[PDB]
Protein backbone atom coordinates (compact mmCIF):
# COMPACT_ATOMS: atom_id res chain seq x y z
CA UNK A 1 0.00 0.00 0.00
CA UNK A 2 1.09 3.62 -0.05
CA UNK A 3 1.87 3.27 3.33
CA UNK A 4 5.06 0.90 2.86
CA UNK A 5 5.87 2.62 -0.77
CA UNK A 6 5.98 6.13 1.12
CA UNK A 7 8.49 4.38 3.73
CA UNK A 8 10.22 2.68 1.54
CA UNK A 9 10.75 5.93 -0.60
CA UNK A 10 11.97 7.91 2.04
CA UNK A 11 14.15 5.07 3.65
CA UNK A 12 16.32 5.06 -0.03
CA UNK A 13 16.13 8.81 -1.29
CA UNK A 14 16.06 10.36 1.86
CA UNK A 15 13.15 12.34 0.08
CA UNK A 16 9.48 12.34 0.79
CA UNK A 17 7.35 10.70 -1.48
CA UNK A 18 4.84 13.62 -1.02
CA UNK A 19 5.38 15.46 -2.74
CA UNK A 20 8.67 14.99 -3.98
CA UNK A 21 7.48 11.62 -6.22
CA UNK A 22 3.64 12.18 -6.51
CA UNK A 23 3.27 15.47 -8.97
CA UNK A 24 6.58 15.11 -10.65
CA UNK A 25 7.05 14.68 -14.69
CA UNK A 26 4.33 13.01 -16.78
CA UNK A 27 3.87 9.81 -14.43
CA UNK A 28 4.77 10.22 -10.90
CA UNK A 29 1.87 10.81 -9.09
CA UNK A 30 -1.81 11.40 -11.25
CA UNK A 31 -1.76 10.87 -13.89
CA UNK A 32 -0.53 8.35 -17.14
CA UNK A 33 -0.18 10.34 -20.20
CA UNK A 34 2.89 11.49 -23.03
CA UNK A 35 6.54 10.75 -23.17
CA UNK A 36 8.24 10.05 -19.68
CA UNK A 37 10.09 13.23 -19.19
CA UNK A 38 13.52 11.67 -17.64
CA UNK A 39 14.83 9.05 -15.72
CA UNK A 40 12.97 9.38 -12.40
CA UNK A 41 9.80 10.00 -14.98
CA UNK A 42 10.48 7.02 -16.64
CA UNK A 43 10.80 5.20 -13.16
CA UNK A 44 7.43 6.03 -12.51
CA UNK A 45 6.44 4.79 -16.02
CA UNK A 46 7.40 1.28 -15.23
CA UNK A 47 6.13 1.49 -11.60
CA UNK A 48 3.01 2.51 -13.66
CA UNK A 49 3.10 -0.38 -15.36
CA UNK A 50 4.39 -2.70 -13.23
CA UNK A 51 1.01 -2.18 -11.23
CA UNK A 52 -0.98 -2.34 -14.56
CA UNK A 53 0.37 -6.43 -14.51
CA UNK A 54 -1.69 -6.91 -11.64
CA UNK A 55 -6.04 -6.40 -12.73
CA UNK A 56 -6.88 -7.96 -9.73
CA UNK A 57 -5.09 -6.71 -7.23
CA UNK A 58 -5.26 -3.85 -4.71
CA UNK A 59 -1.93 -1.99 -4.82
CA UNK A 60 -2.75 1.29 -3.23
CA UNK A 61 -4.38 -0.37 -0.66
CA UNK A 62 -3.23 -4.14 0.14
CA UNK A 63 -0.45 -3.59 2.59
CA UNK A 64 2.65 -5.92 2.57
CA UNK A 65 5.25 -6.39 4.75
CA UNK A 66 9.36 -6.14 3.57
CA UNK A 67 12.22 -6.67 5.78
CA UNK A 68 15.88 -4.49 4.60
CA UNK A 69 18.99 -7.10 5.50
CA UNK A 70 21.51 -4.61 5.45
CA UNK A 71 20.92 -2.12 2.83
CA UNK A 72 19.06 -4.49 0.84
CA UNK A 73 14.90 -4.80 0.78
CA UNK A 74 13.38 -7.85 0.94
CA UNK A 75 9.70 -8.70 0.43
CA UNK A 76 8.18 -10.85 2.53
CA UNK A 77 5.55 -14.16 2.11
CA UNK A 78 2.41 -12.60 2.04
CA UNK A 79 -0.61 -13.25 -0.17
CA UNK A 80 0.31 -13.47 -3.91
CA UNK A 81 -1.07 -10.22 -4.88
CA UNK A 82 1.18 -8.19 -1.71
CA UNK A 83 4.57 -10.02 -2.84
CA UNK A 84 3.84 -9.02 -6.44
CA UNK A 85 2.87 -5.42 -5.20
CA UNK A 86 5.78 -5.23 -2.86
CA UNK A 87 8.29 -5.98 -5.70
CA UNK A 88 6.82 -3.33 -8.04
CA UNK A 89 7.33 -1.03 -5.30
CA UNK A 90 11.26 -2.31 -4.79
CA UNK A 91 12.40 -1.64 -7.87
CA UNK A 92 10.83 1.88 -8.04
CA UNK A 93 12.26 2.60 -4.91
CA UNK A 94 15.89 1.74 -6.48
CA UNK A 95 15.00 3.36 -9.56
CA UNK A 96 14.74 6.72 -7.70
CA UNK A 97 17.70 6.10 -5.98
CA UNK A 98 19.68 5.26 -8.76
CA UNK A 99 18.36 8.52 -10.80
CA UNK A 100 18.75 10.77 -7.71
CA UNK A 101 21.47 12.68 -9.31
CA UNK A 102 19.48 13.91 -12.30
CA UNK A 103 16.24 14.84 -10.18
CA UNK A 104 15.13 17.79 -11.38
CA UNK A 105 12.55 20.78 -9.58
CA UNK A 106 11.69 21.78 -12.82
CA UNK A 107 9.36 18.94 -12.87
CA UNK A 108 7.72 19.24 -10.03
CA UNK A 109 4.13 20.46 -10.49
CA UNK A 110 4.63 19.43 -13.94
CA UNK A 111 1.19 21.17 -16.36
CA UNK A 112 -0.53 18.39 -18.17
CA UNK A 113 -0.74 20.11 -21.39
CA UNK A 114 2.88 19.61 -21.32
CA UNK A 115 2.56 15.76 -21.38
CA UNK A 116 2.18 15.09 -25.03
CA UNK A 117 3.22 11.47 -26.53
CA UNK A 118 2.27 7.59 -26.66
CA UNK A 119 4.68 5.32 -25.04
CA UNK A 120 3.20 1.38 -24.65
CA UNK A 121 4.28 -0.95 -21.10
C1 LIG B 1 -4.08 -0.23 -17.88
N1 LIG B 1 -4.44 -0.11 -16.47
C2 LIG B 1 -5.25 -1.05 -15.90
C3 LIG B 1 -6.16 -1.93 -16.48
C4 LIG B 1 -6.78 -2.89 -15.65
C5 LIG B 1 -6.49 -2.99 -14.28
C6 LIG B 1 -5.56 -2.14 -13.67
C7 LIG B 1 -4.94 -1.19 -14.47
C8 LIG B 1 -3.94 -0.13 -14.18
C9 LIG B 1 -4.58 1.19 -13.90
C10 LIG B 1 -3.28 1.92 -13.93
C11 LIG B 1 -2.37 1.23 -13.31
C12 LIG B 1 -1.25 1.42 -13.90
C13 LIG B 1 -1.05 2.68 -14.00
C14 LIG B 1 -1.66 3.12 -15.06
O1 LIG B 1 -1.25 4.30 -15.56
N2 LIG B 1 -2.87 2.39 -15.19
C15 LIG B 1 -2.54 1.11 -15.68
C16 LIG B 1 -1.17 0.69 -15.19
C17 LIG B 1 -3.47 0.19 -15.58
C18 LIG B 1 -2.88 -0.15 -13.08
O2 LIG B 1 -3.05 -0.63 -11.73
Amino acid sequence: SLLEFGKMILEETGKLAIPSYSSYGCYCGWGGKGTPKDATDRCCFVHDCCYGNLPDCNPKSDRYKYKRVNGAIVCEKGTSCENRICECDKAAAICFRQNLNTYSKKYMLYPDFLCKGELKC
